[PDB]
């Protein structure tokens, strides 16, 4: 199978995701619509159900709406059963139309469809070459009040119909009872309730098992990707452990939502994208794009700066999911925002690095500020808008041109309003020119690119006032970039030498199968390198010119670079691949009497790669927490660690460059074969 095929569940770099609120798209089956005060046929009260379902999505796939648009993947609302109760917030009636108020993760939402309808969605989608990504929110259940069991459904959780427990009289401790978060710190937002939503205690063995079992169900049904909700509100450790169980079963592209207000670098966000095992929604990319094209609060330099900065911060920048807007912010289009600006933002996103996602209705210039106005019903299915055209012409390029899907990014020409960047992967090139100025054209001179000698036509065909250019060994002849113009020029050819464009997933234990996408691998099975270790023969389950499926070797756990050798020639190295010791379990390390100095933090390290292999650098675990579950001088932290292994570890204090280790002998602990555990020790 090509890296391009719909069967590639491990990489979305060549795809274009279409995010849609199932309820607000198309009601293909009115028979499953809710009744009473929870429904609104006219869909004017955006807090109620409008009727949209999976049958509606099926209908639009069959009548080629998505195929003509060019999108190759659908990101739908959480498919699990949500609460049925209606909630009254200060006079206004609220429903679980969004799918975020789950009550049973092992059953479907009857309003969206039956288990059979879902299977029908998967089948119909894969037939037309479209992948299905689902929303999954393992952080909480639904709104709840501990003192009032009559409010909503008391955040009750069900296991395929069987009641597990509710928020009140939670003797088993399935949920956190530490009040609501004030968002003052990372720790505060992880162990306290997100508003009134009942927060799960993933340290509980039953809850841990439940989510591993629950996700396997949906994976087994054929889902191609997972968008994890509120990753910033659950321990990285548990999530990493959960992630490894998924990758050991049926690996699929997984990304999470870690909200960011600006394009500025955030330490915790970067660590998560680099250490969790999943990528993230690129909010930094989003901010820059909006500041420049929408709000006019930044110029083209802020755009180039963001490109360079994110490529530096994230180990795998191509795995970050880009977008111009979504359900968490105001629609890109506003009366003060021109159609051309939205169109340019799209063109930019579609030709830039990462995995592009389009919020439903963007092609129809849908407006709407804040929740719930930004989740209005699809106004029409017109295929004649300029935005629709841009997407249908640029989206396919992610499949046909590897420069756009796997390439690096380099600035070629720039000023306050003009931006010319180049995507390059091997001998394939793509050059995009953008002039955000709506009234003045720009005279471009001295433009140098990697385009071979020849005449290039605008891939957009001039719909965005693009023009044709002429190359003479890279040097482009002088031309005028029209007002509000944006053009795309490309060049593609076959690769003779091996070039790795993507590896998915980037974390796993020996025995797992990983996918390597690229160009020039040849038909004859060669050899795959994980550092120095060579993998050949049966270990390589599949080998083609554009994709290689290989089994992770039994080597020491650690960070490795991946390389491919075909016909004696070595390819480029794909860095930062994490090999685990084996199966993972989440363990809470608790240390008592660890009093510190001002600005001094407590960290943890031990004899396994998951603990940093006695390192005190960035691979060490920490800084530890000391406010919610346990209070200072007691510290704690949830860590994904190998199952059934005898571990040795020690805590250490670190302020500046001074390290203070625990005295005495190392602490020891044998981890459980599965689930979770808590190990408490005293600072030596
Ligand atoms: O304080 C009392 C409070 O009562 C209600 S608030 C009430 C609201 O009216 C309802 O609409 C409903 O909101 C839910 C949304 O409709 C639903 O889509 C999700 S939103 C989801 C986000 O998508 C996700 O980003 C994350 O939250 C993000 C924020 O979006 C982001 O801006 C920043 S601040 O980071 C956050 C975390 O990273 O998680 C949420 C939750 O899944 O759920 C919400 C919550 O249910 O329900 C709320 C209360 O439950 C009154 O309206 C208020 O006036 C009043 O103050
Ligand atoms: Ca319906
Ligand atoms: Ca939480």
């Amino acid at each position: 199978d090509p890296d391009t095929a719909v069967t590639n569940k491990q990489s979305f770099s060549t795809d274009v995701i279409y995010q849609v609120f199932t309820d607000r798209f198309l009601d293909g089956n009115p028979s499953n619509n809710p009744t009473g005060a929870a429904y609104d046929a006219t869909c004017s009260n955006l807090k109620l159900y409008c009727g949209g379902d999976w049958q509606g999505l099926i209908n639009k796939i069959n009548d080629n709406y998505f195929s003509d648009l060019g999108v190759t993947a659908l990101w739908i609302s959480q498919p699990v059963e949500n609460i049925f109760a209606t909630i009254n917030y200060s006079g206004v009636t609220n429903t679980a139309y969004h799918g975020y108020w789950a009550r049973d993760f092992k059953k479907t939402n009857p309003y969206f469809g039956t288990m059979a309808d879902f299977q029908n969605l998967i089948t119909t989608a894969h037939a037309k070459g479209i992948k299905i990504v689902i929303d999954f929110a393992p952080n909480h259940t639904s709104p709840a009040m501990e003192t009032d069991t009559s409010f909503a459904e008391n955040g009750r959780l069900y296991d395929n119909g069987t009641l597990v427990g509710g928020y009140t009289n939670d003797t088993n401790g399935y949920f956190h009872h530490n009040g609501g978060s004030d968002f003052s710190s990372l720790e505060n937002g992880i162990y306290k309730n997100l508003y009134d939503l009942a927060d799960f205690n993933h340290n509980n063995a039953t809850i841990d098992k439940y989510f591993k079992d629950a996700i396997k169900l949906w994976l087994d049904m054929g889902v191609d990707g997972i968008r994890v909700d509120a990753v910033k509100h659950m321990p990285l450790g548990w999530q990493k452990s959960w992630m490894s169980s998924i990758y050991a079963h049926k690996p699929v592209f997984t990304f999470g939502a870690w909200f960011l207000g600006s394009a500025a670098s955030d330490a915790d966000n970067t660590d998560f994208a680099n250490k969790s095992g999943m990528s993230l929604l690129d909010f930094r990319f989003n901010s820059a794009v909006r500041n420049v094209f929408r709000d006019n609060t930044s110029n083209m330099y802020a755009l180039d700066s963001m490109i360079n900065s994110t490529a530096t911060d994230y180990n795998q920048v191509n795995d970050q999911v880009t977008f111009i807007d979504n359900h968490d912010m105001d629609r890109f289009k506003t009366s003060a925002v021109n159609n051309r600006r939205l169109e340019q933002a799209l063109a930019f996103t579609l030709t830039s690095r990462g995995v592009p996602a389009i919020y439903y209705g963007t092609e129809q210039y849908l407006t709407g500020n804040g929740d719930p106005d930004n989740r209005a019903k699809m106004p029409s299915f017109s295929k004649s808008t300029t935005a629709f055209n841009v997407i249908s012409k640029l989206a396919p390029l992610r499949k046909s041109n590897p420069a756009i899907a796997y390439g690096s990014t380099q600035q070629r020409w720039i000023n306050n309003d003009v931006y010319v960047y180049e995507r390059k992967f091997g001998k394939s090139v793509a050059v995009v020119a953008v002039n955000r100025n709506l009234s003045t054209s720009a005279s471009i001179t001295g433009l140098s690119t990697s385009l071979p000698t020849g005449s290039y036509t605008d891939v957009l065909g001039g719909v965005l006032n693009g023009n044709n250019i002429t190359s003479t060994n890279g040097s482009i002849n002088n031309f005028t970039l029209a007002a509000g113009a944006t053009a795309v020029w490309q060049y593609t050819t076959a690769e003779t030498t091996p070039t790795i464009g993507h590896v998915g997933p980037v974390m796993g234990k020996p025995g797992n199968v990983v996918t390597i996408d690229g160009r020039g691998f040849g038909s004859t099975k060669g050899t795959v390198y994980f550092g120095t270790t060579a993998v050949t023969g049966a270990a390589i389950t599949s080998w083609e010119d554009t994709q290689i499926k290989v089994t992770i070797p039994s080597v020491a756990a650690g960070n490795y670079a991946v390389k491919v050798a075909a016909s004696g020639v070595n390819s480029n190295a794909y860095n930062n691949f994490t090999i685990l010791t084996g199966d993972q379990v989440t363990v809470r390390f608790v240390v008592n009497n660890a009093s510190t100095t001002l600005g001094q933090n407590l960290y943890l390290t031990g004899n396994v790669a998951e603990l940093g292999n006695w390192s005190t650098g960035s691979t060490a675990i920490g800084p530890a927490f000391n406010q919610v579950i346990h209070q200072y001088p007691t510290w704690y932290y949830d860590v994904s660690v190998p199952a059934g292994k005898q571990l040795e570890f020690k805590f250490f204090k670190k302020n500046g460059s001074t390290i203070t280790w625990e005295s005495g002998s190392n602490h020891t602990f044998t981890t459980p074969a599965s689930g979770t555990a808590t190990v408490t020790v005293n600072w030596q």
